[PDB]
């Protein structure tokens, strides 16, 4: 038996454990890529469904989500499908605010700037009728040209309460998060853990909310905890905040 992944490509490392991602080089382009190969349900309707997911997402092309190359299937000696997506950078989202720790190193337009890459990826699949499901720092990645891209999709901290106990809202939600984390940056693990669990519940910081005032009302529309009451992603794209960004 003759493997497509083994004979096309040379595998480098792995980056992602679950639902698993490689990092490969392919042998006749010479270029890196990050793989993911996920074994496939052994049920056929629930085969048809994924199968029916990666015909939607090939058709997806957008400057904050990754760029797609090829999808297909092998079945050694059960059924692997392996897709092969552009390779981001080593550091991604989480890496990015863990190197800087201090509100000088979080400049207001550098941040608004990496917020507003995500929110647009996001106003893009609500469009088409998608969502995202799987935001968070560490699934939110660099291009080798510094362009933000939303990662992976199709810890709970980022994940909205209905969501852990559902519609398009979820992300609204884990955008919300990530918007208060861009702006207030953490000393210790501890702090943050504390700090995000208390901003789910809306007890926020009092020198988060005497500094950014408008995003201060941003995030709380993001984070109602009725999910009716949350804006859309165009909403938050078409906020007073994202104008004059140099
Ligand atoms: C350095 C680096 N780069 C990456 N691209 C990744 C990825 C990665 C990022 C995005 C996506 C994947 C892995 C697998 C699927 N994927 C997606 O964005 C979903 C997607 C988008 C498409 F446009 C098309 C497809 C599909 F057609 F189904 F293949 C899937 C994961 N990890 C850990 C990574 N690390």
């Amino acid at each position: 038996y003759i493997s497509r992944y083994l004979t096309d490509f040379e595998p480098i490392q792995c980056l992602g454990r679950g639902g698993v991602v490689f990092e490969a080089k392919n042998k006749v382009d010479d270029c890196n890529y990050a793989i993911k190969r996920i074994r496939l349900p052994n049920r056929e309707l629930a085969r048809e469904k994924v199968m029916r997911e990666v015909k939607a997402l090939a058709k997806l092309e957008h400057p904050g989500i990754v760029r797609y190359f090829n999808a297909w299937l092998e079945a050694p000696p059960k059924v692997y499908l392996y897709i092969q997506m552009q390779l981001c950078r080593k550091e991604n989202l989480k890496d990015w605010m863990n190197g800087r720790c201090t509100i000088e190193e979080r400049e207001r337009s550098v941040c608004l700037h990496i917020f507003l890459q995500i929110a647009e990826a996001v106003e893009f699949l609500h469009s088409k009728g998608l969502m995202h499901r799987n935001l968070k720092p560490s699934n939110i990645f660099f291009t080798m040209d510094d362009v933000v891209k939303v990662g992976d999709f199709g810890t709970k901290l980022y994940m909205s309460p209905e969501q852990i106990h559902y519609s398009h809202k979820v992300d609204i939600f884990s955008l919300g998060l990530i918007l208060f984390e861009l702006l207030y940056p953490f000393s210790t693990q501890m702090e943050r853990v504390r700090t995000l669990t208390d901003v789910r519940n809306l007890k926020f910081p009092p020198l988060f909310t005497q500094k950014y005032p408008c995003e201060y009302v941003m995030v709380q529309d993001m984070l109602s905890p009725s999910p009716m009451e949350r804006p859309e992603a165009i909403n938050i794209i078409e906020n007073a905040v994202f104008e004059d960004l140099d």
